[PDB]
């Protein structure tokens, strides 16, 4: 796992500056903050404010989010910048503080890119929720790529991409932080998650990896947004959030709970639009950028995928 200094940002920290907001503070005095990472094609808002933003108020928190432009389409290791800065800001904005990082899908692939290739956040995040995250990436990406209809963060998280292998290859499937990933079987968006297992895109070694079919049974069917919004992922996500070992607890969580249902503590527009999701997710995707090849690696993560091929070629360290 790398260690020492972090790499270089390619972009000026005013701009990884301007991407990041708290619900009614400054990131240089917020207090008992929560850093939440979108999923591609969505703004802060548009994947939270409908369920977690609402909920990580009422458990105490207050909700701070990184929005990189545009919409989470662009270079993954760009997107990663974003958060490494705010984690930066914030573990000093509320006193030197760690904090608990809260992911929805391409959200958790960049915290463990960040965590791996970023020595300096690893002791400022307390814990991470992450709720479908793709760390191999996803199979189903398969047509959108021969289809060369895709933004950079596309190729990046499509199965067997320079990326996901650089990610395996520095040792990032293992848990950095204390890791809890949330995840569906029936996950449309992505695939592999069938196996309960390493096997599964959303498996981390020694995370508290909770499959919802492993609690709930073979009929329990949750999609993708609703591994982020349901009450399932509600009690869960609190678990996690609430728990002194850092990961979610099996008795805080049961048969009981296995309702897929957005969460029961919103609001009926909340709920609505929770249910509503994908939909600004998949407008940004069909309207935004396109590209014929992965974007190139940086520097740091490019002997860690060795002979895979980005837009400039075969990789060499
Ligand atoms: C999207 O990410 C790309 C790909 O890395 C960024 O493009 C680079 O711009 C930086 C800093 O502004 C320069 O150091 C590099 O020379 C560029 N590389 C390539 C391949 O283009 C881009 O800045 C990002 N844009 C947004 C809106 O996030
Ligand atoms: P996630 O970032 C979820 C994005 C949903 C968009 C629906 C079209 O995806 C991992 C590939």
């Amino acid at each position: 796992l790398p260690s020492g200094s972090d790499p270089a940002f390619s972009q000026p920290k005013s701009v990884l500056d301007a991407g990041l907001t708290c619900q009614g503070a400054s990131p240089s005095s917020v207090s008992k903050p929560i850093l939440l990472v979108p999923g591609t094609g969505t703004t802060g808002p548009q994947s939270f404010d409908s369920n977690w933003i609402p909920l990580s108020t009422q458990l105490g928190y207050t909700p701070c989010w990184i929005s990189p432009p545009p919409f989470m389409l662009n270079d993954t290791q760009v997107n990663t910048e974003y958060m490494v800065n705010a984690i930066t800001a914030l573990y000093a904005g509320s006193g030197n503080n760690k904090l608990p990082v809260l992911t929805w899908s391409q959200g958790g692939l960049v915290a463990q890119w960040g965590l791996t290739f970023f020595p300096s956040i690893r002791s400022k995040v307390d814990r991470l929720m992450a709720f479908a995250p793709d760390y191999k990436g996803t199979v189903l990406a398969g047509p959108l790529d021969a289809l060369a209809v895709s933004a950079p963060s596309v190729w990046q998280q499509t199965t067997g991409s320079a990326l996901t292998t650089a990610l395996r290859n520095a040792g990032g499937l293992t848990q950095i932080v204390p890791t809890t990933n949330l995840y569906s079987a029936t996950d449309e968006i992505v695939q592999p998650q069938v196996s309960n297992s390493p096997l599964d895109s959303s498996y981390l070694f020694n995370g508290k990896n909770v499959q919802a079919q492993a609690v709930c049974g073979p009929l329990f069917v949750i999609d993708h947004a609703g591994s982020l919004t349901s009450q399932f992922s509600y009690v869960v996500g609190r678990s996690a959030l609430r728990s002194t070992t850092g990961q979610a607890r099996s008795a805080d969580y049961g048969i009981t709970d296995c309702n897929p249902l957005p969460a029961n503590d919103l609001t009926p527009e909340q709920k609505v639009a929770a249910a509503a999701l994908l939909a600004p997710a998949a407008a940004a995707i069909v309207a935004g950028p396109k590209q014929n090849c992965e974007p190139d690696l940086m520097p740091y993560a490019r002997p860690f995928a060795v002979g895979k091929r980005t837009c400039s070629g075969i990789v060499t360290p």
